[PDB]
């Protein structure tokens, strides 16, 4: 085993590489939102900045979880990144629902993973998670809850009004 | 009685005591009021801040008059702060008519304590009555009352763009 | 449910508004100290200072904890804020006693919050109380044992001395 | 009459020319009192100092009268400045006292001023005495009424520790 692992499970070690692979998917997923809100029928630059930042922030999340898997001694083994469900999200307020839903997705797993860590008596795991991970999820869930409310309250997306303000207001 | 105290009758004691207690509840409400427009399906973040600011204002209220009760020899009795009548306010347009309600409520209330200062002869209190409330009050009301014309002309609360534009431009 | 609400119980909801009424009834509490001390009779400036900015930090934490209710997807009810079990406190010495003894329930209710958080396994409930709550409880009653310590071994109230060295050099 | 002069009694004049002498004669008592504190067997600096700034605020005080009858179209006629009732004045709190019964006397007699004024329907008068002279009295007052309370508590004058260090830390 390595030379500096001490108090750390096979099980949080596999689970650490699917967090991992979750982290670089809702990444691969925030770059096609960007990039279908770059297009010239959509129009939206703000939303693409939004969803490109998103994506900046997933693929920070999944490289301070590799660095994390590599302090600990464990192994990081790579798999595929899958491709997102679609390529075409069909309005604004459909994409921030989509994104709350991943966002509830990745943070149920965090959940998960901080359970396997307090089942395995991992408490620098445990504080990773609650630190980095956990308020953070939280504050997103909670910042798309409100984009989705505010978007729904203006008529989105059969008002073509309604998206243009949010893109001016909330995301400018 | 106080070696400070001098013309200061125990009903103007007995009202400062009651208007302390109505400004402590009013930054309640106004508490209440910005707690309802944090939640996740209102998602009023310019709402919540206007509601936050004057129940702060309100607290400062409250606490000057603590400090011109213990200033003018009186002695301050606390009582229960009631809960606000309702914890779902419907609406920014219905939130800010309940605030101007409580605004004259609060006018009035310090009418009644001038006018009792001015038949117990009572300049000191007539003149900090004056200077630190009245005209904060009115000018307070007003601005409640341009806030719920301009709220009502844009539409509120059916049209779901007026409430969002409103957060934006005039609480922004 | 709320769009946002993910692993909160209905009990570390009602919880959590037991603990926003007894934050504000320690801020209410508080408020009544530094009235007292604000008194002709009683006349320690510093005593008033310390207990009005004790009061600010407690809303400070009530308000954190609503808006932790609302990002998390609760409902924030409130309740009667009760007054506090007495307006003349006697004494710096004896209103330091009981702000350590309030400093100690509040403890305890958040040390039994963080008991149901775990038990119902929410561990950003949890790192939220820890984080932000626990540490500066523990901090604020080391500190009003300091103090009491302190006038005790001056011999307040007894020694007329005691308190106006104590205002002046500790609090001042 | 006077070119300027407009809603303005002969009894008001009166009044003002009295509550003019009073001033002075306030003003003349501090400056025994200071004099008093800089002497050799009682050496308190701070209550010298504190005593002639109060001296200060008297004589500007009746300053600001004087011109406040020219500006009325009144006439100034001054009276003798009856010597203070006494030249010693045996302790800190003794003199601390003292001040606090001229305080509360020239407040009794801007009280009768507003009155008379407030009977005569001379509303700028009113408001001259509200303004400048009604609540920095009451403040005096209190402030006054504090040093009593602390000294008192201290143990002055038996307590020859009490005035020393109320100098030093109250007055310095």
């Amino acid at each position: 085993p390595s030379q500096v692992r001490q108090n750390y499970h096979q099980d949080a070690e596999a689970a650490i590489n699917r967090q991992i692979n979750l982290e670089l998917y809702a990444s691969y997923v925030y770059l096609s939102m960007s990039c279908y809100f770059d297009r010239d029928d959509v129009a939206l630059k703000n939303f693409a900045k939004y969803f490109l930042h998103q994506s900046h922030e997933e693929r920070e999340h999944a490289e301070k979880l590799m660095k994390l898997q590599n302090q600990r001694g464990g192994r990081i083994f790579l798999q595929d990144i899958k491709k997102p469900d679609r390529d075409d999200w069909e309005s604004g307020l459909n994409a921030m629902e989509c994104a709350l839903h991943l966002e509830k997705s990745v943070n149920q797993s965090l959940l998960e993973l901080h359970k396997l860590a307090t089942d395995k008596n991992d408490p620098h795991l445990c504080d990773f998670i609650e630190t980095y991970y956990l308020s953070e999820q939280v504050k997103s869930i909670k910042e798309l809850g409100d984009h989705v409310t505010n978007l729904r309250k203006m008529g989105a997306p059969e008002a073509g009004m309604a998206e243009y303000l949010f893109d001016k207001h909330t995301l400018g």
